[PDB]
């Protein structure tokens, strides 16, 4: 029952780069318990044929009703979303969307992305000495403005955002991440009913609409359920896919100038940014329904599972010399967005500002460097997603 390892007692050596000691995981077992940063008792599944199987076993469910954590006031007051549901609440609800974030439907947003993008590297290149954070200037501000647009944010109340999704990232405390939740769903009831009569053609406005002529097809809680999901899961995966991306890119400068020679690579290099230092760290929270036995251990019914995909991507049996950052290794099979029902539904709209933000800043910016000694970066600890605090670059 105990953990057998904390985590938080591991300190910035484990945030900065915990690949080793999931790697010392690995080789012990598939499963062990451990004890989070802030504190939460979990079970980790560690390796990639192990890691892949437990995201598409259905023994393992989605939906608190099967966890032994309760959940507060206001988690549950989100917890209707597709992703924390199994069949066949969860087909209802994927159903309502997945016309809108298909590949095809996404390249029509091209153009729009691509504005955004000029916006700011332009103003990005302004900064007097060259140098800025990367985090604070592209990589939050772009994933923001595009499903913002998508669903109907007001410009104004866009700000609010980073602040309150930081709060559940690494809180400073659990008492801080708490209010983000309630100030937050608390902003998005009343931005769902402001929507009320007024013939929005975003999505949120539709969802309203679909909503309110048949409460059967979406609830109200539900409706809230995906205005968050597709929000927060629209933000900061995505920010952090380009900043993890561009670091990567920045400190191994041989992959910089190979795809600056050849904008071929773009797709390839997004690929393997994904696979080498993916925002997410370890995939959400599963509730085995029934005890399970992975390879001997077993592990209980209702407990929390975390799925490794960090550790899934640095395997060297399915990914050959998996330390080394190679734009074009074959990346087929990654983990990265998941794998089974619950597969990311917004890969596309990911990839789409991904390459297209990786571009202009090498079009644009020559000279491009690291402003700032490598160990002097600073990560989030919360195993769950990977992520900088900052990332400083430089130019000529
Ligand atoms: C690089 C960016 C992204 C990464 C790495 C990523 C990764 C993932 C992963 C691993 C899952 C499944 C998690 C699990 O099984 O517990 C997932 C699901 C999901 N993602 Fe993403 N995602 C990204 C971008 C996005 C974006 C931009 C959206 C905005 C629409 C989005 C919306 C969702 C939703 C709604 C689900 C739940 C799908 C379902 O339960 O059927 N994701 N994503």
């Amino acid at each position: 029952s105990p953990p057998v390892l904390d985590l938080g007692a591991l300190g910035q050596d484990f945030a900065a780069d915990p690949y080793p000691t999931y790697a010392r995981l690995r080789a012990e077992g598939p499963a062990h318990r451990v004890r989070t940063p802030e504190g939460n008792e979990v079970w980790l599944v560690v390796g990639y044929d192990r890691a892949r199987a437990v995201l598409a076993d259905p023994r393992f469910s989605k939906d608190w009703r099967n966890s032994t954590t309760p959940l507060t006031e206001a988690e549950a007051a989100l917890n209707h979303n597709m992703l924390e549901s199994d069949p066949p609440r969860h087909t209802r609800l994927r159903k309502l969307v997945a016309r809108e974030f298909t590949m095809r439907r996404v390249e029509l947003l091209r153009p729009r992305v691509q504005e955004i993008v000029d916006g700011l590297v332009d103003a990005m290149l302004a900064a007097p000495d060259g140098r800025a954070d990367l985090m604070e200037s592209l990589a939050w501000p772009l994933p923001i403005t595009v499903i913002s647009e998508l669903l109907g944010v007001p410009e104004p109340d866009r700000a609010a955002f980073r602040v309150w999704t930081d709060a559940f990232v690494f809180p400073d405390d659990p008492a801080q991440a708490q209010t983000a939740m309630a100030e937050m769903s608390g902003y998005l009831s009343r931005l769902i009913d402001s929507k009320r009569g007024q013939d929005g053609e975003d999505l949120l406005s539709a969802l309203v609409r679909t909503s309110d002529e048949d409460g059967s097809r979406l609830t109200s809680e539900e409706l809230l359920g995906m205005a968050h999901i597709l929000l927060v899961a629209g933000h900061e995966t995505t920010v952090n896919l380009i900043a993890n991306g561009m670091y990567a890119l920045l400190s191994h400068p041989d992959q910089l100038a190979a795809l600056r020679a050849d904008m071929t690579l773009l797709d390839g290099a997004v690929e393997e940014m994904l696979r080498y230092e993916g925002p997410v760290e370890s995939a959400t929270y599963r509730f085995p329904v029934e005890p399970v036995d992975l390879d001997g251990t077993v592990i209980p019914a209702g407990d929390t599972v975390l799925v490794v995909l960090a550790d899934a991507h640095r395997t060297p049996e399915r990914f050959p010399d998996p330390h080394r950052f190679d734009i074009r290794r074959d990346t087929a099979g990654h983990l990265a967005f998941g794998h089974g029902i619950h597969f990311c539904i917004g890969a596309p709209l990911a990839r789409l500002e991904a390459r297209i933000a990786v571009r202009a800043l090498l079009e644009r910016c020559p000279d491009l460097a690291l402003d700032v000694s490598p160990g002097e970066l600073v990560w989030y600890p919360n195993p769950m997603i990977r992520g900088l605090k900052a990332l400083p670059i430089r130019w000529r």
